[PDB]
């Protein structure tokens, strides 16, 4: 199909950090797409968990220096949570798109076909993870919001301060 943007306004310990905007593949990864714009939007309400399937409020709780910064764990915040749209996990969709370098939108998984709702921003090019993740979007604006919440991450994934995603939504 088209290609919708969608957005993520930050804190960064509570400090308004400014907007990132994203372009969505959705011409080729109509599924991994859709999950991702709703989760934007929030527009399928309480998930099975019985939280929000929506990413405003939540953090990137997981964020590497000269890697990506992760978020997406709206349900334990930790990693190990998270819920797509369509009722717990899906199936990689394609691996057309690759990961070509910082601002490339793609999906955390714990293995083949796990798709949740946690996601990652790269900081960098991470081409070894071209057939493992599925790429679905990159960013078109505030790539250096990108970077203020990058310079927060450490080695260890633990940020040094809260980056929270403190609103979200459509655009176009």
């Amino acid at each position: 199909m088209s290609r919708s943007k969608v957005f993520f306004d930050i804190t960064i310990g509570g400090k308004a950090s400014g907007r990132i905007v994203m372009e969505l593949y959705d011409d080729v990864v109509p599924k991994t797409a859709g999950n991702f714009r709703a989760l934007c939007t929030g527009e399928n309400g309480i998930g099975k968990s019985g939280k929000p399937l929506h990413f405003k409020g939540s953090k990137f709780h997981r964020i590497i220096p000269n890697f990506m910064i992760q978020g997406g764990d709206f349900t334990r915040g930790n990693g190990t949570g998270g819920e797509s749209i369509y009722g717990e996990k899906f199936p990689d969709e394609n691996f057309k798109e690759k990961h070509t370098g910082p601002g490339v939108l793609s999906m955390a998984n714990a293995g083949p076909n796990t798709n949740g709702s946690q996601f990652f921003l790269c900081t960098v090019k991470t081409e070894w993870l071209d057939g493992k993740h599925v790429v679905f979007g990159r960013v078109v604006e505030g790539l250096d919001v990108v970077k203020a919440v990058e310079s927060n991450g450490s080695q260890s994934g633990k940020p040094v301060k809260d980056c929270m995603i403190a609103d979200c939504g459509q655009l176009k």
